[PDB]
């Protein structure tokens, strides 16, 4: 019969992890036979990411995969999606665990806030510190997730760092641009920058080679080919992330699986050609209370944390 239609959709277009992820997803289409349309809006926002939602319900989608700008916002278009029985997957950035049934997941908080942390900590070496986070927005489901548990690991493991200021760049280069400027004018006492935000990482870069600030460790999460103008000039040392190419094939082949009414509960695996297998992990493991018959968190199995020597291995 017609092929099976799925939209991937990003927080925001025009930036390279969310074209990168899309390639995977759009790849694993191809692989699978199943016809991928990437979409998303210009700029983070609930109405951009909830208009697409609803168009793709509308036009009769058979599954739906979105990395959400909210963990509320989208709820009521991805209830009437499952209403219809459209697929719903996030991926990168999850909703409440009730308002989808998988989320495809880079990594648990604890484990993407301890990289932030680790990497900070390699470089400043210090027992007293001070210390900025500055990522996309106060909302944001994953960002805000892991930068709990970076802070909560920070007060624990390094009592003598103090967190001067939390400022936020809305995904934006421009006012990314501005905002780390601003920090560094504000803060001249400033060990280290950690930034779990794929805009607001090279922000930060740009915005220490623009005021000629050394020594100050840069850290955070962004893509490869994005960072490897900042770590060849050495204002970048060392940042995190994960194969997001990976993470979109990964996507698909759950949404096909739930297509194929695969057995995906909690416990369940998933062979996927060039991964080996996925499994089905409980919401608990992202920290909620939320269990239910076809629903759960498929993890990632590596993080990657990129520096010198190997960021020319990876072309995303
Ligand atoms: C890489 C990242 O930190 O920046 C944009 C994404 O939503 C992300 O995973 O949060």
């Amino acid at each position: 019969g017609s092929a099976e239609r799925i939209a991937f959709i990003p927080k925001l277009v025009g930036v390279g992890f969310f074209t990168s992820g899309g390639n995977g997803a759009q790849e694993a289409g191809k692989a699978l036979g199943i016809d991928v349309t990437y979409d998303g809006p210009t700029e983070p926002s609930v109405s951009g990411q909830v208009q697409l939602v609803n168009n793709f319900v509308n036009q009769g989608y058979d599954a739906i995969i979105v990395s959400a700008v909210s963990p509320d916002g989208l709820c009521p278009a991805l209830k009437r999606a499952m209403q219809r029985g459209v697929k719903i997957l996030t991926w990168d950035s999850d909703t409440k665990p009730e308002c989808r049934s998988y989320y495809i997941n880079q990594g648990t908080p604890k484990q993407l806030g301890s990289m932030l942390v680790e990497m900070a900590a390699h470089q400043v070496d210090k027992e007293k510190a001070k210390v900025a986070f500055f990522y996309s927005s106060p909302t944001v489901t994953d960002q805000n997730q892991w930068v709990k548990e970076a802070k909560a690991k920070i007060s624990q493991e390094h009592p003598g760092w103090e967190i001067v200021t939390t400022q936020f760049g809305y995904n934006d280069a421009t006012k990314s641009l501005q905002t780390a400027e601003g920090i560094i004018k504000a803060y001249p006492d400033l060990d280290a920058i950690i930034a779990p935000d794929a805009n607001a990482l090279p922000a930060a870069a740009q915005a220490a080679e623009n005021l000629k600030r050394n020594n100050l460790a840069i850290v955070g999460f962004s893509t490869p080919n994005v960072m490897r103008p900042y770590v060849q000039r050495g204002t970048v040392k060392e940042f995190g992330l994960w194969d997001v190419v990976q993470q979109g094939k990964i996507s698909v082949y759950v949404a096909n699986a739930l297509l194929k009414n695969m057995p995906m509960n909690v416990g369940d695996s998933l062979d996927i050609p060039g991964i080996g297998k996925v499994t089905v992990s409980p919401n608990s493991e992202q920290g909620y209370h939320y269990e239910a018959k076809g629903n759960g968190i498929v993890l990632l199995p590596e993080r990657v944390i990129f520096n010198k020597d190997n960021i020319d291995k990876y072309d995303f």
